[PDB]
């Protein structure tokens, strides 16, 4: 429950790290700020700089969250350092929970109805097992994530395709294929899946009269048909250092804003892609003042779709996902200790219209399936801007990405 006390919910786990109460819950929005600002620079990294980028950093801590109830050791300590949670004031790993379920009830909990922003998460765990009942509870009293029976033993590939359905309807039809083909076999224990959804209108529309066809083109030497939007008014902006613009878009209610950052047209996004940070985007943030001008945006679709594995490994994630050394003893009942990441996926969509955006996505962590190779299926385009939905009052960001190509 949202309405209760730090002692008052009973949440306290196996192991444990060393290392009014509404500044918990914004010292976990730095925190996870810092995750998405490295998780993204690591990810560009990986990635083409015409190549586009779409993600919610906000469902990957949930996600990995909700997997650190079970960790001990060397898999527990990583957690809270990847994820920056060895930042947030409090002596216990343990802590991290309570506040984590406070900012997911104000997040998804809220009177104003301007814009929709939901979540769900679950877990699904094998059908002849048994998880351990503290664990189980937490999972869901914290969380809200149920455990659902599948027969990962047996009917794999059917479990998968119910894993998938599952985010689906939660996602409104938008993220369809989270899990890829052949990653769940017969070893499979437990899919910890979180998933968020958000459609907001902006808060002054784009006419639809306005929007206009003009030709996009690409490195390689190619065109495109992209459908520019046009709208005149006032808006919060600013020309900042280097001939950089950051123009924010607010929603009905002005809670959320979706926030773009275009670099002076000579140069590239990689120098304010290498120097990101949320000092830096709150510098500018603040710096923003309100002027009257015209808008051209595109009206465009992007899906994006990853393993964090590679990059996450990198931030130092090298426990969880190794089979000897990944320490998880809170998820059955026995202590099953051959309990590793195999991989984890994230798969998110964002589309912006006239009326306003519809951004989805959902991380899914994968407990002892097989460890595919990256499945890249994308194309490079010219002149990129990074996008950003973030909630005002909470300091947190839910979606971002860098559009690179409008078609
Ligand atoms: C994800 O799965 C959800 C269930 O867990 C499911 O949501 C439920 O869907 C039904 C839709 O049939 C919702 O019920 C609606 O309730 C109102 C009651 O006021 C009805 O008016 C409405 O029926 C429509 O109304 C007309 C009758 O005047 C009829 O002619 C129309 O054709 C139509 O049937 C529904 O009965 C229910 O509230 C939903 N929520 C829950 C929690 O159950 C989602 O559809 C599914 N989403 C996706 C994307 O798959
Ligand atoms: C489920 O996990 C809990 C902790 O995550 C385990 O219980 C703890 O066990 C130690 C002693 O063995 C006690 O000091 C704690 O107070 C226990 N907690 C509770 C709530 O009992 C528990 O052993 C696990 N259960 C199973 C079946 O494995
Ligand atoms: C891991 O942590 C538990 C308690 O936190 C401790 O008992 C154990 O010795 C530690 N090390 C190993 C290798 O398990």
């Amino acid at each position: 429950i949202c309405t209760a006390k730090p002692r008052d919910i009973p949440m306290n786990p196996m192991c444990i790290y060393r290392s009014a109460t509404n500044r918990r819950v914004w010292e976990l929005s730095k925190a996870n700020s810092r995750f998405a600002t490295t998780f993204y620079q690591h990810l560009a990294d990986s990635k083409n700089d015409n190549d586009n980028i779409f993600l919610s950093p906000l469902s990957i801590s949930t996600a990995f969250a909700m997997t650190k109830l079970g960790a001990c050791n060397d898999t527990l300590q990583q957690l809270m350092e990847v994820f920056k949670f060895d930042t947030i004031s409090e002596k216990t790993s343990d802590q991290i929970h309570f506040f984590f379920a406070k900012l997911n009830c104000r997040l998804y909990r809220k009177a104003n109805k301007s814009s929709k922003l939901v979540s769900a998460n679950r877990l699904f765990g094998d059908k002849s097992l048994t998880f351990n009942e503290t664990y189980q509870d937490i999972s869901e009293l914290v969380y809200g994530a149920k455990l659902q029976p599948l027969d990962f033993k047996e009917n794999a590939e059917q479990s998968r395709a119910a894993i998938n359905k599952w985010v689906s309807n939660k996602t409104e039809g938008r993220i369809t294929d989270v899990i890829p083909s052949e990653a769940i076999n017969e070893l499979t224990v437990l899919v910890l899946v979180n998933t968020i959804y958000f459609k907001g209108l902006w808060k002054s529309k784009f006419s639809p009269e306005n929007t206009r066809k003009e030709l996009f083109y690409k490195a390689d030497g190619e065109s495109c048909s992209a459908s520019m939007m046009y709208q005149e008014g006032k808006f919060r902006y600013r020309r900042v250092a280097e001939g950089t613009q950051v123009l924010e878009l607010p929603f009905k209610g002005d809670d959320i804003t979706m926030v773009l950052i275009l670099p002076k047209p000579e140069k590239s996004l990689a120098k304010v892609e290498k120097e990101l940070t949320p000092e830096v985007l709150q510098e500018w943030l603040d710096e923003l003042e309100e002027m009257m001008l015209v808008v051209h945006m595109p009206r465009f679709r992007i899906e994006d779709g990853f393993s964090l594995k590679e990059q996450l490994q990198d931030m130092g994630l090298v426990d969880l996902f190794s089979p000897e050394k990944s320490k998880l003893p809170g998820i059955v009942a026995e202590g099953r200790d051959d309990l590793y990441v195999s991989d984890a996926f994230h798969k998110a969509f964002l589309e912006v219209n006239e009326e306003g955006s519809e951004a989805a996505a959902s991380t899914a962590v994968v407990i002892a399936g097989r460890s595919l190779n990256p499945n890249r299926v994308t194309f490079k385009a010219n002149r990129p801007f990074l996008v950003f939905i973030r909630e005002v009052p909470l300091n947190t960001i839910i979606f971002m990405g860098r559009v690179a190509n409008p078609c």
